């Protein structure tokens, strides 16, 4: 049972050790299309890169790149698209992608600021009355109405495609309390977060994949992932401590590379789950 492994490594602080394991294990593909010169700047960070048999295609014949990855949990029955926080010349491949993959849900982990530099473009409206158009794209974005709690935002969205005037009713989960520095204290506010998007129908099989971001989409984003499948996994299966969180955490890197950057943040994730584990039996 993972509860007694993370009083064994908490106490024989194996945090590091255990991650280093897993980097060490971690499936490497190759990620030729992302490095292409043309692609240069569609990717925030040169090292975080999708694998190509992973990555996200998006239906424009001219350049068809964007940073974004597919994790499909089989047993599951789960899937996430896994992104960066888009570029100011991204919003509108962001946007495409979310309208050509039919996702319900857009799951935001970070602030457009944080340690005083800019992590991702402000890429949603702020008003209802001043909406956004993608000219690149042809798509409208409307602000509907926006719900501020104190530990996350709930927005509602229209996108309009311009090209045929189908409209979607997008969510916008925006977590808006992760600290600048190490991980929450407490995976209290994170689990509330988790259920509501759970709640809203955004992760259900009746739509496209959730997109999941941060800055780089593979830290808090990839415990965000993590804590969902583990907690879905103990639902399924006959024995639930059959669960391991170090192989699904690998099962989840053949999609997309770096998921959990830090050890705080694999201590973290087991905490989530472990205490998500009681709202579940
Ligand atoms: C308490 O988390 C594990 C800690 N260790 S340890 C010794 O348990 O691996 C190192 C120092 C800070 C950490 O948070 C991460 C690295």
């Amino acid at each position: 049972e993972m509860e007694k492994e993370f009083e064994q490594i908490d106490k024989s602080g194996s945090w590091a050790a255990i991650y280093q394991d897993i980097r060490h294990e971690a499936s490497d593909f190759p990620s030729r299309v992302a490095k292409l010169p043309k692609n240069k700047n569609r990717n925030r960070y040169r090292d975080v890169s999708p694998f190509d048999h992973s990555r996200i295609k998006l239906h424009q014949e001219d350049n068809d790149y964007i940073n974004a990855s597919l994790i499909k949990m089989e047993e599951a029955q789960r899937s996430y698209i896994l992104t960066q926080g888009p570029l100011p010349n991204t919003v509108g491949h962001f946007w495409e992608m979310v309208w050509e993959q039919k996702s319900r849900g857009v799951v935001m982990l970070n602030r457009v600021m944080e340690k005083g530099s800019l992590k991702c473009a402000q890429y949603w409206p702020q008003k209802e009355e001043k909406e956004m158009i993608f000219e690149d794209t042809n798509l409208k974005l409307t602000l509907i109405s926006e719900d501020i709690k104190s530990y996350y935002t709930v927005r509602q969205l229209e996108l309009e495609n311009l090209t045929t005037q189908e409209t979607r009713e997008i969510l916008h989960f925006h977590y808006t309390t992760w600290p600048d520095f190490g991980v929450p204290e407490s995976p209290a506010s994170f689990l509330n977060f988790l259920f509501k998007v759970r709640e809203s129908g955004s992760l259900s099989p009746e739509h496209g994949p959730v997109v999941v971001h941060c800055s780089a989409g593979i830290g808090r984003s990839g415990t965000f992932c993590l804590a969902d499948t583990c907690l879905l996994l103990m639902d399924k299966r006959k024995d639930p401590s059959s669960v391991d969180i170090k192989k699904v955490l690998l099962e989840m890197r053949k999609f997309r590379m770096g998921l959990i950057q830090t050890a705080d943040q694999l201590r973290f994730s087991y905490l989530a789950v472990i205490e998500g584990a009681k709202f579940i039996m």
